[PDB]
C-alpha cells in the first residue's frame, strides 16, 4: 500500500561548504564559492527602490572590488577578499583572493523539464533546508523560498561530481519560482526583474507519469493496464491538445517495461483512459496523475538500479 | 496556487560526517559514530539463515572485539578498532578507540506521531539520499528503503543540536519502515525478529490536516471554512469513530489561528464535513486531506517562524 517512493535529495554536505553570505551596500543574499569564484545573482547590486526596473549594466559600472563583502559562517569562518567582479546574465561572478578549500568535484549543467534535482535553502549564507523538484514544463519550480533565499542552489549529483544547475531568484505570481542557470541564462522566459511577468501553461511530465505507473505496477497495482496500446507518435500528438509534453523515451523507462513485462505503449493508453478521470479508483493512493517521479527515482528508490 | 510547502529536510553534513559501515561476519550495514561509540542494529550479528527467531543474547555472548569491522569511507577515510561491545535493546553500542572528530552537538529523543524528522538513507556506510518522514500514528514511516540500509538515521535538529530519533531496522508487509529510538526501543510494537508482525491501523493525525488548512488559507484557499464550530472535545469523540488522531492543540498551531483570523474550531468543523468528500472541490490541488505536513512546516515555510 506504501510505494516505497518518497522526494529523495542528495545528501547536501559536499553543497555547504560551498555556501557564502554577499552583502553589497544594503542588499545581502547568498553566493556560491567554487575555487577562487563566488557567484550570486546580480540583483544584490539593485537598491530595493529599483527593483521593478534595474539597470544592471550601469549598476555594475558603479561598483568596486570594495562593494562587494563575501562571508563563510559555517565550519570554520572566513572573510573572503574580492578582488574582481563581472557580469554573466543575471550572475555576478566575484573573484576572490582564495581558493575554497572544500571545492568539489563539479560541473554546470543545465536541467531540463520533467528532470528532478536537489535544492539548498539557504539564508544570510547558512543552509536551512533540503528539498528536491522536478524543473516544470514551463521553467518554474514547486519549491520554498522565503525573503533572503536568493543564491539558494540547486543541482545533481553523478558520482562525486556535482552538477550545478540553479540558483535562485524569484517568486511568480502563482507561489512557484525560477532562477538562473550558471551561464547566467534564467530557465524559460522569466526577466530578474520585480514586475508582474506572463507565465507560460505548466502540463503533464508525460514520461514521469509513465514512470510512477510503472512504480505502481512494481508494487502490484495494475488495475488500469489492458492490452490496448497507443504509440508514441499517436500518443504524443493527443499529448498536445490535452496538456501534456511529449514523451520521450530512455533507456531508464526501457529498464522498467523490461522488469515488469508492460509495454511504454500499454501505459501511454491508459494514460489516455485515466485523464479522463479514475472512476473511483487509486493508484498509490492517488485519484489524479502524478508527474513528480521520475523513472530514475523508480529504478533506484524500488529497484536499487543506478 | 503553489503553496510554498515542499518535504523539507535538513541539510544532511553534520550526520553524514558521523556515519560508518559496521560489518559482522557476513552482515553488514550501517552505523552512526559519536565520541567514542558506534551505535548500529544488533541483527548485524544474525546470519541471514536465523534472522527470523535470532537468539541475541547468546550471539552477543559469542562476539569479540574482533567480531565487528567499522570503517568511516566519508571524507578522511578510516578503519576503527573495536575495543567494547553492549547490547542495549535492539542497538548495539561499539566502543572504538577512535574519538569521531566531527562529532556534532547531539541528543537522543523519541519522536512522536505526526512529529517530522529528516532520515538520511546509507548503504554500506555511504549516504545516498536524505528524505522527510512523520511518524505514523502506528509507529511506522512512509520511506525510502532497501537491503542494506539498516543502520540509517532520522534526527531533528534545535538549533546547532542535533537530535537523533530514528535507526533504520525493518520493512513491513505494507511497505512501510519502522526502527529503534537510541534508548534500544523499537518504535511501537515492533520486534527485530524477520517475521510478519501484526500492523496497528494508520490514522489521519487531525493535527497536522489542521495545519495544512491553514497553509491553504494563508494561500488565498479557504472556501471551506464557515462560521459553523465544532470543539476540541467534540472534535476527539467524532476522531475516535472516524479513524483521526485525538486533536491537541499547540502553540504553533495558536500562531496559525492568530495569523490567519481563523479559529482551530472552525477547521475541526472543516474536516468534518470535507472527510465525507470536497464534492469535487480541491484543497492547495488536493481532493483528499493532507496530514504529512506539520504546523511547524507551515509556519517556517510559509510564514519564516521558528
Amino acid at each position: 500500500h506504501h510505494s516505497g517512493l518518497v522526494k529523495m535529495s542528495h545528501p547536501s554536505g559536499d553543497v555547504e561548504a560551498c555556501m557564502v553570505q554577499v552583502t553589497c551596500g544594503s542588499m545581502t543574499l547568498n553566493g556560491l564559492w567554487l575555487d577562487n569564484t563566488v557567484w550570486c545573482p546580480r540583483h544584490v547590486m539593485c537598491p530595493a527602490d529599483q527593483l521593478s526596473d534595474p539597470n544592471y549594466d550601469a549598476l555594475l559600472i558603479s561598483m568596486t572590488n570594495h562593494s562587494f563583502s563575501v562571508q563563510k559562517h559555517i565550519g570554520a569562518p572566513a572573510n573572503l577578499r574580492v578582488v574582481g567582479h563581472a557580469m554573466q546574465g543575471t550572475l555576478l561572478k566575484l573573484t576572490v583572493d582564495v581558493a575554497n578549500p572544500s571545492t568539489p568535484a563539479y560541473t554546470f549543467t543545465t536541467v531540463k523539464p520533467g528532470a528532478a534535482f536537489s535544492v539548498l535553502a539557504c539564508y544570510n549564507g547558512r543552509p536551512t533546508g533540503t528539498f528536491t523538484v522536478v524543473m516544470r514544463p514551463n521553467y518554474t519550480i514547486k519549491g520554498s523560498f522565503l525573503c533572503g533565499s536568493c543564491g539558494s542552489v540547486g543541482y545533481t549529483k553523478e558520482g562525486s561530481v556535482i552538477n550545478f544547475c540553479y540558483m535562485h531568484q524569484m517568486e511568480l505570481a502563482n507561489g512557484t519560482h525560477t532562477g538562473s542557470a550558471f551561464d547566467g541564462t534564467m530557465y524559460g522566459a522569466f526577466m530578474d526583474k520585480q514586475v508582474h511577468q506572463v507565465q507560460l501553461t505548466d502540463k503533464y511530465c508525460s514520461v514521469n507519469v509513465v514512470a510512477w505507473l510503472y512504480a505502481a505496477i512494481l508494487n502490484g497495482c495494475a488495475w488500469f493496464v489492458k492490452p490496448n496500446r497507443t504509440s508514441v507518435v499517436s500518443f504524443n500528438e493527443w499529448a498536445l491538445a490535452n496538456q501534456f509534453t511529449e514523451f520521450v523515451g530512455t533507456q531508464s523507462v526501457d529498464m522498467l517495461a523490461v522488469k515488469t513485462g508492460v509495454a511504454i505503449e500499454q501505459l501511454l493508453y491508459a494514460i489516455q483512459q485515466l485523464y479522463t478521470g479514475f472512476q473511483g479508483k487509486q493508484i498509490l493512493g492517488s485519484t489524479m496523475l502524478e508527474d513528480e517521479f521520475t523513472p530514475e527515482d523508480v529504478n533506484m528508490q524500488i529497484m536499487g538500479v543506478v
